[PDB]
């Protein structure tokens, strides 16, 4: 418990018991006695003026304008800018970098990270008018509209999918606050809890690089250090020898998420908040052309979650629901998490609940879902720490559990006012370029090839923003197939089927992208027909995947009376290994579909291929109005507006709810008395040419791609209007549902479009591509 004279703000770790210096030690009540003293001067303040050019060197001032200071690596950020006559980094013109421009010594470029809270994409229309560094940073950098966070958009999450790739599933940080049943404690930013490692997973990016042989601190600095401190200290660790330098630095500013509370997003009070940032980023810019680092660092600007129009009049009570409050503990606001206040209570039922909440209300403004049943886009429900009952908020409104600010945010992922900010600066990023909206967790891969680092095991797809960097060190390759599918010719007769039914150019034309590749162990077939092909599996009786095109003036048919029941064995696939319809008879909740529509057959004799019992899948009477409905209607829909598309369809088995492929053991439900499986969800893959006035079947360009997940439910209380015409309520539930084909394949173990005209990377891109609606 000494002193910090010569150690300000050091880049190693001291003590026990011995005080710190670092820039966390304010965090962990360690400082050293006079840290405050020597550690965060602030006479005289942050800015020289002409009347301290070449002053001689007082010890107390916080930075310096001394003929030494740019020695003693400690001028303030504007020094050369009072005192030689230089620019201001934005004053400057955008100059392409085409090399990173370091001192000798440098071994890579410096990766600086200046993350926002609360900084939403459409601030950055208010232009250079209130920012224009920020501006210049997106203008002659590369810049996506917007950046997608994950769900819940609040800061931890958020900021720690950042710096691992990893959903809140898998990372641990959930929420700003969680209770973790298995440790029997609670995760909050008031509390001792949040430094317990235990609530950390994954790998951040501080410890990749580390564990590399890369110099990075972890990127937490103590709240009471100003900001402008934090730039300064920057600086002067960014002027240590080689040996001692860090390659990765990161800046966190709490505005203007704190202002977008207290305000709104739209407020004319957000102009000074953001002046303030932009005031910020001017520094640090100012400051690396002190130190001619300003074309040799790669700096990232990135948000959080952006922020919406939220008051307390719009409020939902839980107590106007529930006969029973407090038997509950609810985490509430902009989401809401339902658990038992107690463990004691044993008449404690989840299904009460979620009855209780389900469509009450004409305009209810919340809707409550067993976290499994969740869109699968939103990957939040594996981990103990996610309560099983969740309430998806509508924006702009919160939930509480009683009666007894105007900005929020927190809402689901894909609302608008939720996307956030990303721009790229520097050597290794592309010069004035625009790219897509992509998701927050994709960076962790970007920054790790940024520093030559090799990636820990995340849930990027690395390679889908190679388009952002002038110069890729990662190039994607196609993973292996791993099973080869049989071909069966005709072998049985249909004499030899005991299944209880009863009945009244293929790949180059229904495969545009080519098969796709099953990257798991299992026995599968291939089957043609005119209108579809598809890769049946023997394992589940069932399609992995369906595959057909339909034109722009292809023609809906209904399904003739006559065959209304019609379900006939299919002589290339042995009984041994078919469905059979005894099991549906015998299960009085299943029914049954078909992943080729008989309602889009080309002909009435190709139509009979439709009822084979190799393309029936096991669907409740439920789900089946969705179904029918996207089948018989929007596929017909789509490929008008689309000219033509290809669509891949089938099942999806996740009964652990981990968004991956289950295997046989891990399935939890079989149709009676039979060993079909039940899926938990059915996709559609959709892809037409992007350049719409080229058909899907004859596309030169770049494809375009939507998808969905739906999920397998007996009954539709998620759509409150589903007593009404499926024109009514079908769509909107699908939507809600969107999903990445990336997300298919981590759910059925499949890799699409394999054979194409196009770049890897770019279908890469494609496959994380989310249709939202928005
Ligand atoms: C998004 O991307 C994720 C990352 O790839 C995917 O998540 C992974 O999913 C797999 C498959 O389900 C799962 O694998 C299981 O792992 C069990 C062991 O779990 C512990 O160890 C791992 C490994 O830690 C090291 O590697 C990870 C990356 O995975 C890295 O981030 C770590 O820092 C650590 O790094 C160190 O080692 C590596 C080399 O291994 C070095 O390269 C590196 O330099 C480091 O030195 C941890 O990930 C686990 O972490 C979980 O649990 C802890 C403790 O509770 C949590 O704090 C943490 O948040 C995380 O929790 C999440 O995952 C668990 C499931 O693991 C969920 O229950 C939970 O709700 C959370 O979601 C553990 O510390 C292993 O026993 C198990 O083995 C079984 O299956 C195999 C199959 O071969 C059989 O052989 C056996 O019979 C077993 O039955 C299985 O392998 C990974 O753990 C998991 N990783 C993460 C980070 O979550 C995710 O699926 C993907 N999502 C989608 C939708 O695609
Ligand atoms: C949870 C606290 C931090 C409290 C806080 O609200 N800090 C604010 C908001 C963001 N801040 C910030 O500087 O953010 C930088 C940042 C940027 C980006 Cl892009 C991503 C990320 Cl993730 C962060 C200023 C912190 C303080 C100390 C932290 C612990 C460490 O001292 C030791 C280890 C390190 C391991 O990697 C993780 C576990 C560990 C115990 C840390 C847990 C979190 C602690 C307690
Ligand atoms: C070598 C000495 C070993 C450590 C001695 C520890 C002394 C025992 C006291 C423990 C309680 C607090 C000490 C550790 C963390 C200090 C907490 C702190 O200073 O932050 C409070 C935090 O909520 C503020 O939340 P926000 O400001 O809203 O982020
Ligand atoms: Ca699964
Ligand atoms: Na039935
Ligand atoms: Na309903
Ligand atoms: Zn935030
Ligand atoms: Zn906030």
């Amino acid at each position: 418990s000494g002193s910090c004279k010569g150690r300000c703000f050091e880049l190693q770790e001291v003590g026990p018991p011995d005080c710190r210096c670092d820039n966390l030690c304010k965090s962990y009540s360690s400082c050293c006695h006079d840290f405050d003293e020597l550690c965060l001067k602030t006479a005289r303040g942050w800015e020289c003026t002409k009347d301290r050019c070449g002053e001689v060197r007082n010890e107390e001032n916080a930075c310096h304008c001394s003929e030494d200071c740019l020695s003693r690596g400690d001028c303030c950020t504007n020094y050369q800018v009072v005192c030689k006559g230089e620019s201001h980094w934005v004053d400057d013109d955008c100059e392409e970098i085409k090399v990173p421009e370091c001192p000798a010594g440098f071994v890579r470029p410096p990766l600086i990270i200046f993350s926002v809270d609360g900084f939403r994409a459409s601030y950055m229309k208010k232009g250079s008018k209130v920012m224009p560094n920020i501006e210049k940073l997106r203008s002659c950098g590369t810049h996506a509209p917007y950046m997608r966070p994950v769900y819940p958009t609040k800061t931890f999450p958020n900021l720690y999918t950042l710096a691992t790739g990893l959903y809140p599933e898998s990372h641990g940080i959930v929420g700003n606050s969680m209770y973790d049943p298995v440790f029997d404690a609670s995760f909050h930013l008031r509390g001792r809890e949040k430094f317990n490692h235990r609530w950390w997973g994954g790998q951040p990016l501080w410890i990749t690089a580390t564990k590399q042989g890369v110099r990075a601190g972890t990127f937490f600095w103590s709240v009471s250090i100003p900001h402008e401190r934090r730039i300064l200290t920057i600086l002067q660790w960014l002027s240590l020898p080689d040996n001692e330098r860090p390659s990765v630095y990161a800046f966190y500013s709490e505005q203007p998420d704190f202002s977008g509370h207290k305000y709104g997003p739209f407020g004319p009070e957000m102009t000074n908040p953001l002046r303030e940032i932009d005031k910020t980023v001017g520094q640090l810019m100012d400051g690396l052309k002190q130190l001619r680092l300003h074309r040799c660092v790669n700096v990232i600007f990135v948000g959080d979650h952006g922020m919406e129009d939220v008051t307390c009049d719009r409020t939902e009570f839980l107590s106007n629901y529930l006969t029973n409050v407090d038997d509950i503990t609810l985490v509430p606001g902009t989401l809401g998490r339902i658990r038992a206040k107690s463990i004691n209570n044993s008449k404690y039922d989840p299904k009460t609940i979620i009855a209780a909440l389900t469509c009450k209300k004409p305009d209810q403004h919340f809707k409550p879902y067993m976290k499994q049943h969740l869109p699968k886009r939103l990957h939040y429900a594996n981990n103990r720490r996610i309560e099983d009952i969740h309430l998806l908020v509508d924006r702009r409104w919160h939930v509480a559990r009683k009666p007894l600010f105007q900005g929020d945010h927190g809402f689901d992922n894909k609302v608008n006012s939720m996307q956030t900010v990303f721009v790229g600066y520097g050597p290794t990023f592309k010069y004035r370029t625009k790219v897509p909206p992509f998701e927050n967790i994709e960076l962790y891969n970007v920054m790790c090839d940024l520093l030559g680092l090799k990636p820990a095991p995340n849930n990027g797809t690395h390679g889908s923003l190679n388009h952002l960097l002038r110069t890729n060190t990662f190039r994607p390759t196609m993973p292996d197939e791993v099973s080869r599918p049989n071909y069966p010719g005709i072998m049985y007769l249909q004499s030899e089927f005991d299944l209880g039914c009863t009945c009244d150019s293929t790949k180059e034309r229904h495969l545009l992208y080519g098969r796709p590749a099953v990257l798991y162990r299992t026995s599968y077939d291939i089957l043609y027909h005119t209108d579809f092909e598809s890769g049946y599996s023997e394992i589940f009786l069932m399609p992995l995947w369906t595959s057909y095109t339909i034109s722009k003036q292809a023609e809906v048919s209904s399904i003739p009376e006559h065959l209304t029941n019609c379900v006939r064995p299919d002589v290339r696939v042995s009984p041994g290994f078919s469905q059979n319809c005894l099991a549906y008879k015998n299960d009085k909740q299943m029914s049954y579909g078909f992943l080729f529509p008989p309602y889009l057959s080309s002909s009435p004799e190709a139509k009979y291929d439709a009822f084979l019992v190799t393309n029936m899948v096991p669907m409740y009477p439920a789900f089946k109005r969705v179904w029918a409905y996207f089948q018989r209607v929007l596929v017909k829909k789509y490929a008008s507006e689309r000219n033509g598309v290809n669509v891949i369809s089938g099942p999806i088995f996740d009964y652990n709810y981990d968004g991956l492929r289950d295997t046989e053991d891990e399935i939890k439900q079989y149709v009676e008395g039979s060993s079909i499986p039940v899926p938990t969800h059915y996709y559609s893959i959709i892809t037409s040419c992007l350049d719409f006035t080229q058909p899907a079947d004859k596309c030169d360009g770049p494809l375009s791609v939507s998808s969905f997940i739906l999920p397998h439910r007996p009954d539709n209380d998620e759509s409150c209007a589903s007593s009404e015409d499926e024109s009514k309520w079908v769509e909107e539930l699908m939507k809600m549902h969107t999903a990445r084909v990336r997300d298919i394949e981590h759910l059925t173990g499949l890799d699409f479009y394999r054979k194409t005209s196009r770049s890897y990377s770019e279908i890469l891109t494609l496959k994380t591509y989310l249709h939202t609606y928005e």
